């Protein structure tokens, strides 16, 4: 998966979970992309077997698509939590995560996860960190 | 500056500091790039006034090029220190930093810097973090 591919699967996952389906119109709006570009990507993902097209619904995710999707959602969520814990401007967190999410090994994600846990279990660690700012 | 542009300036800075000059041969080898691609980039950076060409030397950095270069070197160094502190596999740190460095605001770098300081001033914080792993 490329960065674009990962953003599409993650965005299709978010849509099924929150609403109940993925149509190309919703993808185009959400991702800030042209509708025909979504078509060419849906093709790639279908052939690479990340998704199926159901007839009177829209895009459904395969078994593989859903495993990848949930992993992508988790990663984005953790990175946001991480930048929020460390004190990054709220306005900047989403732009940072949008870019950095594709360029970290899972080993880094594993370790960022442990770092989040470190701060979550003792509030005094967070206060100490914030005193340095 | 694009990601490629930032990698070129940072790599030209590292070369002047460590050796004494930047030639295109050294850039091509270091960046894993074709020699004629370096030429087309040196052109961009010259026109955008990040570097000059001195006659019996090679690429020298402008005033602007050196300010940017040192900022890029600092950022890469801090991110490595950061991933090292959090326990990322040594083999993976450089690949992660190579990618993520271009997609973080300075506000994030400022805050990662404070996080590094947090761990550097009390060794017990590091031990606590490592016990979670
Ligand atoms: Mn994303
Ligand atoms: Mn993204
Ligand atoms: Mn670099
Ligand atoms: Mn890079």
């Amino acid at each position: 998966t490329t960065p674009s591919m990962e953003d599409y699967i993650e965005q299709i996952y978010m849509l099924i979970e929150e609403k109940g389906y993925a149509r190309v119109s919703d993808i185009a709006e959400a991702l800030a992309v042209h509708p025909s570009s979504v078509t060419k990507m849906v093709q790639k993902l279908d052939k690479d077997e990340y998704l199926i097209y159901e007839k009177y619904r829209g895009l459904v995710l395969t078994s593989k698509g859903k495993k990848i999707g949930k992993r992508l959602v988790y990663r984005a969520e953790l990175l946001e939590q991480f930048l929020r814990i460390i004190g990054v401007d709220e306005e900047k967190i989403y732009n940072d995560v949008e870019g950095i999410e594709h360029h970290l090994s899972w080993n880094s994600i594993d370790r960022i996860g442990d770092l989040v846990q470190y701060f979550e279990e003792d509030d005094a660690r967070k206060k100490d960190l914030k005193s340095i700012q």
